[PDB]
């Protein structure tokens, strides 16, 4: 009978479904920090480049923290279904908002739109995926890979298409390309959804009980007003520039993860959930320097490289692209082997030593050539090589995202250090750094 690789065919719907939508975001990305130095250029966005780059990580990070409660929403209120639905109408609405013929006043609505948006969408995406397996089904771990690769094929052709379309007609019409790509993932997703998905996640899977309804509305509106409040006190006190705003969502980040951890910690169980803090740390500095990607590298890309034949923003392409280019290889590994499939562990120390050999690397040609010229393309295509063996090796659905949020508020205040005169420092410190305590990962890997 007819499958989708094996698989169900609910598969397909939502495969194309994501796969859109991952066009959206990684097609509006690829250009859009090349968008702020052109509002900065006319005069239009009043910022330095330094925080256009911040702005393009902390702008990630608020994407997948948003993710980190789109799930609970979902299971509890509103249903998955119509979370990834109405999470994609909001995302469509924030691409349309960049395709108006408007500038710098258009890039907070757009932002907003898409962080909530995303946040209903993706993580119930993934978790309708698992709906189409009973638990007891061994395709399920097939399935998700194939959902990965989807992911990373828009991630793939979305700058080629998007990049290709800013330098021919503009930015406007660029923009407008990436709402047409989720517009085209809400169409298959409605229409496909209701021919091969359960009318079961229509609805919330586990709602409020009564009694549990107002405690969540105070928890939430202590959260909201001790949020607002100190927005009122950083305002009175002169701690109201962009970057200030921007250090809070850094800080708020990093206290989530800090504050879980610290006060979940019989004496066992106490060991083992700190058995997993530096596996977090190297998962959230292994996504700061795959998040830099699109921000230093993407910059790099711009200035540094002698690309005059086809669009820089499709550099980013060569991420996505490496993946779905190692996957045949690493479906073969995993099976041919069978003994000594390394500690999970492991394979956080060895994907953070290569994301620092990514960096380490892209040290090499300022060094050797100078910053004020430009070197080949290559070097940037090595790097994303390295960088992409360690995320073969890396791949809660919140804690996934929350690890990746830290990682980008992290960057949010490292990229501001990048240019051209710190440009070697820069990636052989943060290169080696990795490196280093990705070793340190091996000195308590087992010790664990
Ligand atoms: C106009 C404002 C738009 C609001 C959209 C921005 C939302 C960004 C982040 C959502 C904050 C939720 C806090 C995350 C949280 O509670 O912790 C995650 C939870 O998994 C703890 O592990
Ligand atoms: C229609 C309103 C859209 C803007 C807000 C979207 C709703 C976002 C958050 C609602 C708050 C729900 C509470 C989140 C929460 O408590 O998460 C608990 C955490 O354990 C998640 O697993
Ligand atoms: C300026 C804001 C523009 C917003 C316009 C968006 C209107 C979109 C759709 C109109 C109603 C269709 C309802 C479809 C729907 O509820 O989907 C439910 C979802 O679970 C599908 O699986
Ligand atoms: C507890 C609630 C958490 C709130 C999370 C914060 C979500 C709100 C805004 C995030 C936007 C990130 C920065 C976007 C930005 O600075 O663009 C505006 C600027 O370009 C306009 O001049
Ligand atoms: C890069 C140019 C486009 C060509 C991509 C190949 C054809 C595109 C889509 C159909 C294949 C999607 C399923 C991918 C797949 O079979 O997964 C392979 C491996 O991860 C096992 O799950
Ligand atoms: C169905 C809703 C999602 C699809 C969005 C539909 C977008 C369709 C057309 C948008 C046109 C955007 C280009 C308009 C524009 O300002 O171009 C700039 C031009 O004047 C300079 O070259
Ligand atoms: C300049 C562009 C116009 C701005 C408004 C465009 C609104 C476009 C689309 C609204 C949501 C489309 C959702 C697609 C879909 O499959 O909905 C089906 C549903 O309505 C059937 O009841
Ligand atoms: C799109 C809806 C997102 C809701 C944002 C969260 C609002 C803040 C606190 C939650 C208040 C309870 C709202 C959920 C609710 O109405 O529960 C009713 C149902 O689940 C049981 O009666
Ligand atoms: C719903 C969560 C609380 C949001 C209600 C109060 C909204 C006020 C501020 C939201 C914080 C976002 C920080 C980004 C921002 O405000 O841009 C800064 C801009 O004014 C530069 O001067
Ligand atoms: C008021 C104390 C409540 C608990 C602390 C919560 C976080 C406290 C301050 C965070 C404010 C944002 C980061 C600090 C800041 O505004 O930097 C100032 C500087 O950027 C202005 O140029
Ligand atoms: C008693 C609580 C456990 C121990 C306290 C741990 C501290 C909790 C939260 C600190 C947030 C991390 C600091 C955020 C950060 O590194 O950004 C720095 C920068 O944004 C400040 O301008
Ligand atoms: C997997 C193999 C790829 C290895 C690529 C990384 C090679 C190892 C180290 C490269 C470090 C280059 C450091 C050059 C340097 O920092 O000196 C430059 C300085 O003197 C001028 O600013
Ligand atoms: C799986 C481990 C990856 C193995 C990678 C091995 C790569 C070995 C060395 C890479 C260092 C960069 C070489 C420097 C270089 O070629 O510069 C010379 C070039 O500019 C041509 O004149
Ligand atoms: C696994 C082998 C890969 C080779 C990595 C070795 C690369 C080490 C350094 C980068 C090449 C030297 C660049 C030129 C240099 O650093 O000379 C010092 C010069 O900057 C002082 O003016
Ligand atoms: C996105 C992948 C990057 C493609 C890797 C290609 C790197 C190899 C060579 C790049 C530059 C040399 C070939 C292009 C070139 O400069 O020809 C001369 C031409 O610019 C004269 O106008
Ligand atoms: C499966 C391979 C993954 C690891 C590969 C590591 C790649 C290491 C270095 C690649 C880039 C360094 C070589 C750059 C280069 O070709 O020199 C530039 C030369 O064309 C002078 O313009
Ligand atoms: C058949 C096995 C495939 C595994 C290949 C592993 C080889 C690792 C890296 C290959 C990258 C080539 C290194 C680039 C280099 O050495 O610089 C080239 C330079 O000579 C150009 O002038
Ligand atoms: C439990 C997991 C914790 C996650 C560990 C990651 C947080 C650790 C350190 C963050 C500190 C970042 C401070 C960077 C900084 O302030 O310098 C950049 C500054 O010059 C920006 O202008
Ligand atoms: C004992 C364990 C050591 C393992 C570390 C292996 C790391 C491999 C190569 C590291 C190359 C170091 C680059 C030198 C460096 O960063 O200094 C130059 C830098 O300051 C440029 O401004
Ligand atoms: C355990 C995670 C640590 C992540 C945060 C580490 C960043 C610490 C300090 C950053 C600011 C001062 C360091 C400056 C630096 O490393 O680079 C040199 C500078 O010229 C360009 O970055
Ligand atoms: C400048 C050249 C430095 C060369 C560095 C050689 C590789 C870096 C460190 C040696 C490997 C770790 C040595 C200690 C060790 O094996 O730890 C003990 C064991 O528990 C390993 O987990
Ligand atoms: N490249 C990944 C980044 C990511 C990791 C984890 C959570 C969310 C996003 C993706 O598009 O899926």
């Amino acid at each position: 009978g007819k499958t989708f690789f094996g698989q169900p065919l609910g598969l397909s719907t939502l495969f194309m479904t994501e796969m859109w939508e991952r066009f959206s975001y990684y097609g509006m990305r690829a250009i859009l920090l090349y968008y702020m130095w052109f509002l900065i250029s006319t005069g239009d966005l009043h910022i330095t480049r330094a925080t256009a780059a911040s702005i393009m990580a902390i702008y990630a990070s608020m994407v997948y923290l948003s993710g980190t409660i789109g799930g609970f929403v979902a299971d509890r209120i509103i249903g998955a279904r119509p979370a990834v639905f109405w999470g994609g109408v909001l995302i469509m609405l924030g691409h349309i908002v960049l395709a108006l013929p408007f500038g710098a006043s258009a890039l907070f609505g757009s932002i907003i739109l898409i962080i909530i948006g995303t946040g209903f969408l993706k993580p119930n995406v993934s978790t309708l995926v698992g709906t189409l397996y009973d638990e007891h089904d061994r395709r399920r771990d097939a399935g998700f890979s194939i959902f990965v690769f989807g992911i990373n094929l828009g991630a793939f052709i979305a700058p080629l298409i998007v990049g290709a379309a800013q330098e021919a007609a503009g930015y406007h019409v660029a923009f407008s390309l990436a709402a047409i790509g989720m517009f085209i993932g809400l169409l298959v997703y409605y229409f496909g959804g209701k021919k091969t998905l359960d009318p079961h996640y229509l609805r919330p899977t586990d709602p409020l009980a009564p009694e549990e309804v107002k405690p969540l509305l105070v928890k939430v509106s202590l959260a909201v007003a001790g949020f607002i409040a100190i927005i009122v006190v950083m305002n009175l006190v002169g701690w109201n520039s962009l970057p200030a705003y921007i250090n809070l969502l850094t800080i708020v980040a990093i206290a989530i993860p800090v504050f879980y951890f610290a006060w979940m910690i019989t004496s066992t169980e106490h060991l083992r959930v700190v058995s997993y803090i530096p596996l977090f740390i190297a998962a959230v500095l292994f996504w700061a320097i795959e998040e830099q990607g699109s921000v230093v590298l993407a910059t790099f890309a711009a200035e540094r490289v002698d690309s005059s034949w086809f669009p820089v923003s499709w550099f980013q392409s060569l991420n996505p692209l490496f993946i779905m280019l190692y996957t045949p290889f690493f479906a073969w590994l995993w099976t041919a082997w069978k003994k000594n499939q390394p500690s999970s562990p492991t394979k956080f120390a060895v994907g953070l030593m290569f994301a620092g050999l990514s960096f380490l690397l892209m040290a090499i040609p300022g060094a050797l050539y100078g910053t004020s010229g430009k070197v080949s393309p290559l070097w940037l295509v090595g790097s994303w090589a390295l960088v992409i063996l360690g995320e073969m090796l890396i791949s809660m659905m919140s804690m996934w995202f929350l690890s990746s949020s830290v990682g980008s508020a992290l960057n949010a205040q490292l990229v501001t250090l990048y240019n051209a005169k710190s440009e070697v420092a820069y990636f052989s410190y943060f290169g080696l750094g990795s490196v280093v305590l990705g070793i340190v990962l091996v000195f308590l890997s087992k010790r664990i």
